[PDB]
């Protein structure tokens, strides 16, 4: 409830139509935010949220020259290093695959190379939820080994609650529509 109560009050007092934009836009983050603690915590994985790939490759390899390679400033959601491969974790809530076909060539171009000329195993990994069946696709052949089955129990009712109150509150305003 906290953070459903925050939303609650926001939209309870926005007047407009542009800080309706900020709260859906909010609301939307928490829901990928709340998706990806429910993958952690079913996978009993460490929980983050953006981290700089500078620290990634720190963390799985302390002693990398780094100075020697331009490293490019991405933050994907999360990582996990095996002691053999680092799979760099990326969580999607959305019904369809777009999203997630823009951020794996965006990682695929921008992660790999570094990571291959550093010399780490590395595979880009997207799970997504649907979050109106609840069902999990994951690209990644590796990430598909280690986590055959996934078993989280989702549950985004609250969240599409928050958003149609907003969408019934300003559904005759230009302005706020146009910002979808």
């Amino acid at each position: 409830d906290p953070m459903y109560e925050q939303f609650l009050q926001r939209i309870q007092a926005v007047r407009t139509a542009t800080v309706a934009k900020d709260i859906s836009a909010d609301i939307l983050e928490a829901r990928h935010d709340y998706f990806g603690r429910e993958l952690c915590r079913a996978l009993d994985i460490e929980y983050r949220n953006n981290v700089l790939l500078d620290e990634i490759i720190l963390d799985v390899y302390p002693g990398v020259n780094l100075m020697e390679y331009n490293v490019p400033h991405v933050t994907p959601d999360n990582y996990i290093w095996t002691g053999d491969m680092l799979l760099i974790l990326d969580y999607k809530v959305s019904v369809g695959h777009d999203s997630t076909e823009v951020t794996y060539k965006k990682y695929t171009t921008l992660i790999l190379p570094v990571m291959q000329e550093i010399g780490i195993n590395t595979e880009i990994c997207i799970i997504r939820a649907n979050p109106v069946t609840n069902q999990i696709s994951i690209v990644g052949e590796q990430f598909k080994r280690l986590f055959p089955t996934i078993p989280v129990e989702l549950n985004f009712a609250r969240f599409f609650e928050l958003r149609k109150m907003l969408l019934d509150k300003f559904a005759d305003d230009e302005e706020f529509l146009m910002m979808i």
